[PDB]
């Protein structure tokens, strides 16, 4: 069962969802993102071309790689904010990007925003010539899909 | 674009690898250390796909696998110099890819190509492995091997 943050949010090029569900284990376990066992939840953001989409060379519907997402959580009330760096895996159904995360302010409602940059200049290249490549050029500012309401309620497992 | 083919795909380990070549062509940014669409013989690309078998590594069969690191080496027949090409991802019309600009540096003849196909690094990927949301395979140790032994270079057919 995955739950989801929002509705599914297109923006520019992207047609991005935000689920969660159970804290899960990953190998090799990402950056300093907390264990299955110490995790409040696993936090995922699919993340595939729209129509356009096509002018970047991708397929609708393809998957995006490469990209540095990251998840900003802030509770209502509160002026903290927590900052989640994502990485790119495979669960079950498919790659994404995601998070085994620990709510820091607890239970309550959150403004969930993610942050989605194109890949860095020496991790990706376009074919840019007129025979074989491509009219459209990766975004420079991050691209966001941003949820206000969100609410954490603990585990629905 | 007509694209032309280095010879039968592969199936190896979880991966359908194809390669093929055409015109050197310009990429943004210019990956790397390759030569220049003037500078460089033909543009070199492997199209990689999850096979059957990757679909326990989590990948829908028939889709674009990223993150690996595809490293090309051509070597003229009757040569001990080989070429050592480093490929990039990268996206044409057609999508993503790993590819490179190539010079074929003993000129016209008969190659060994060979496409050596690591997993991704340690710190660039990561699997789901517990058992509700998980997969049951696992990255590949050894470099995966996609090789032609009679590859035909004759020069621009453009
Ligand atoms: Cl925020
Ligand atoms: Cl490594
Ligand atoms: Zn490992
Ligand atoms: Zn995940
Ligand atoms: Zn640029
Ligand atoms: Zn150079
Ligand atoms: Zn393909
Ligand atoms: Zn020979
Ligand atoms: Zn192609
Ligand atoms: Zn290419």
């Amino acid at each position: 069962d995955e739950f989801p943050i929002g509705e599914d949010r297109d923006v520019g090029p992207l047609h991005v969802g935000g689920v969660y569900f159970q804290p899960v284990e990953m190998h090799p376990a990402p950056g300093a993102q907390p264990s299955k066992e110490e995790a409040d939840c696993h936090i995922e953001a699919d993340i595939h071309a729209n129509e356009a989409g096509k002018d970047l060379g991708y397929g609708v519907g393809d998957f995006v790689p490469y990209l540095r997402v990251v998840a900003f959580l802030q509770k209502h009330g509160s002026e903290k904010v927590q900052k989640v760096m994502f990485a790119p895996m495979n669960a079950g159904d498919g790659p994404h990007y995601g998070a085994n995360v620990k709510f820091e302010e607890g239970l309550g409602t959150y403004k969930v925003r993610f942050e989605i940059a194109a890949p860095s200049h020496d991790e990706y290249s376009l074919h840019i010539d007129e025979q074989t490549g491509v009219s459209g050029r990766f975004w420079s500012e991050p691209l966001v899909a941003e949820w206000d309401d969100f609410e954490w309620k603990g585990p629905q497992w």
